């Protein structure tokens, strides 16, 4: 640590830790070891053990300063910098690979990877105890103390890795992803983004700089406390780091970061701020203009949003437009987060905001979504995307545990709404084979149910007696 680094200890309150993250983001390299362990000390005596708490728990240097010591310590003990030459200054794989096995190697032996509060180098240090992410962010706060500029951390919407070397264009694996695969520490990501599977967004995966590494920490604040209960001061701590971000510009290619200041801003709302929806299109704007619009997530942060507010027509457009992202990908071993979020969707989600929408119709509701054949077209455009993503696809989607859902889903809009859709080769034109096939059978007052299962599991046969 720096004497100017020093300065503002002891940090007394939330806007104390404001005050270090704003000096730190004015600096050349932010430090990315500093800061983690002030947030992993103050979110471990506000969410791990509140224990005496009275208002804030007081970060002194000393205490600080001494977490950080033992990290480099055990670091620059362990990574000897001679043995792996420099050139171009630029690190090499086998350096990279070092640094992983070192954080790697120290972790507790046996531990649950789930638990919350294990993400920073504060329970690096204090517990030995890493989440997946976390790995990753440590070996680049790692390679960062060793004053190696060029490692970089690199992220997915479900994973994490580095980025290094001439023009930073190698990639390493330096983290596990998952429950039960095999370690690939070390490799490039090459396969995964040849097989344009999610895992890897075809390539259009966040590269960070510095300042994003600095972001990712803040989004990575955890201020559940249990089941039940937040801490509010983690709260109001992770959203003002994130509106300092914000303003600095260091949010702009950082979809999920936006998404989550929204979700922050929803349910506590910052006077002269922009809306939660401002926020939320803004996500979707940073992954059109930076990703390709490759990203899943920026259309489901909008639709939970919708989803929440009962927003019936608006969810079921952003679920639309989350399906035709998804649908020019292949359904990958590794990408099952994002099955299991589709299917939450079209199987929890949807039908239980429709069965509301019912019973408010029936109450004379006007301008219900169940009366608008947009929504019907919607409704279709999200199953459509979802079929278009299985074609091609190494691990087949749909099955019959879908079917009796949709032909539920489809039946809450009466004959007369689905009839006023046109679909075309309200108009709506389909992608997916299975879809085209199923158009026939969508404007019937009564639904085929046999035949909408048989379509939609391209299913063979029927009962033999
Ligand atoms: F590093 C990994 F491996 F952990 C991948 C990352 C995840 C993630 C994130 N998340 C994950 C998605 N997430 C979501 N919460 N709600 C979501 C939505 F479904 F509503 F869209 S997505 C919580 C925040 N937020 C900022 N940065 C990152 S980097």
């Amino acid at each position: 640590l720096k004497a100017a680094q020093k300065t503002l200890f002891p940090l007394r309150s939330i806007d104390d830790v404001v005050r270090l993250f704003a000096a730190e983001l004015g600096r050349e390299e932010p430090d990315l070891v500093l800061l983690s362990l002030v947030l992993g000390f103050v979110e471990h005596f506000l969410a791990v053990n509140r224990v005496g708490l009275t208002y804030f728990p007081v970060a002194d240097l000393s205490i600080i300063a001494a977490l950080y010591a033992r990290f480099t310590a055990q670091i620059r003990g362990a990574v000897d910098l001679s043995l792996y030459p420099r050139e171009g200054g630029v690190s090499s794989r086998e350096l990279v690979k070092k640094v992983s096995d070192v954080i790697w190697n120290s972790l507790s032996r046996s531990y649950f990877k789930d638990r919350a509060h294990i993400q920073s180098l504060f329970s690096f240090i204090t517990g030995t105890k890493l989440d997946s992410s976390g790995v990753a962010f440590a070996v680049v706060g790692a390679c960062q103390a060793l004053g190696l500029r060029d490692v970089h951390l690199a992220l997915s919407e479900d994973h994490a890795w580095v980025v290094f070397g001439p023009n930073g264009e190698q990639t390493a694996e330096v983290t596990w992803h998952g429950k039960g695969n095999e370690d690939r520490r070390g490799q490039t990501v090459n396969a995964g983004v040849a097989e344009r599977s999610w895992l890897y967004l075809k390539g259009s995966y966040m590269r960070c700089d510095r300042k994003m590494e600095v972001a990712f920490m803040v989004c990575a604040i955890n201020p559940s406390i249990d089941l039940h209960t937040d801490s509010l001061e983690l709260l109001q701590l992770q959203q003002k780091l994130l509106w300092l971000l914000y303003d600095l510009g260091h949010l702009e290619r950082y979809p999920m970061a936006l998404g989550n200041l929204a979700d922050l801003e929803e349910l506590e709302p910052t006077p002269g701020r922009p809306d939660p929806l401002t926020l939320y299109h803004k996500g979707i704007a940073s992954a059109k203009t930076y990703y390709r619009d490759e990203h899943i997530y920026p259309y489901m942060y909008l639709a939970g949003y919708h989803c929440r507010n009962r927003n019936v027509r608006e969810a079921l457009q952003a679920w639309a437009d989350t399906a035709t992202v998804i649908q020019d990908y292949n359904y990958c071993r590794e990408d099952e987060e994002i099955y299991k979020e589709f299917f939450e969707v079209a199987n929890d989600v949807i039908p239980n905001l429709l069965k509301e929408a019912a019973s408010l119709l029936e109450a004379g509701s006007q301008g219900s979504a169940l009366q608008d054949p947009e929504c019907f077209a919607h409704l279709l455009r999200f199953y459509d995307g979802i079929c278009k993503w299985e074609e091609g696809s190494p691990t087949p989607v749909l099955h019959v545990g879908w079917a009796t859902f949709l032909v539920q889903s489809l039946g809450r809009f009466e004959g007369q709404v689905r009839q006023k859709v046109r679909i075309v080769s309200p108009v709506l034109t389909f992608q997916s084979e299975k879809m085209k096939g199923m158009k026939e059978l969508l404007v019937a007052t009564k639904i085929n149910s046999s035949a909408i299962k048989l379509q939609l599991t391209a299913q063979s046969q029927v009962q033999m007696k």
